[PDB]
């Protein structure tokens, strides 16, 4: 994929748990379970500084996260398909949601 002229000074949100993924199908849901190991337990994000939302954080957080794997782990010997990315852009969504909260909470405690 791409980003606006190059990656935006993002950071890795440390390694969380492996959540489930529930699309509410059988195919996509099975495909996830079948490859649950390939999918990361990490996301990357921009500082809450930039924006100030769940959704705009989620959308960009996810959309960088995909790339990190599909721009670095690919040349380390991964073969993420685009179908594998549709999955990732939802499993990593739940992690991004938790990670916004994990930075916010972890900042408004002391104030910056």
């Amino acid at each position: 994929g791409s980003v606006v002229g190059g990656l935006g000074g993002y950071m890795l949100g440390s390694a969380m748990s492996r959540p489930v993924m529930h699309f509410g199908n059988e195919y996509e849901d099975r495909y996830y379970r079948e490859n649950q190991y390939r999918y990361p337990n990490q996301v990357m994000y921009r500082p809450i500084d930039q924006y100030g939302s769940q959704n705009s954080f989620v959308h960009d957080c996810v959309n960088i996260t995909v790339k990190q794997h599909t721009t670095t782990t690919t040349t380390k010997g991964e073969n993420f398909t685009e179908t594998d990315i549709k999955i990732m852009e939802r499993v990593v969504e739940q992690m991004c949601i938790t990670q916004y909260q994990n930075e916010y909470q972890a900042a408004q405690r002391y104030y910056n």
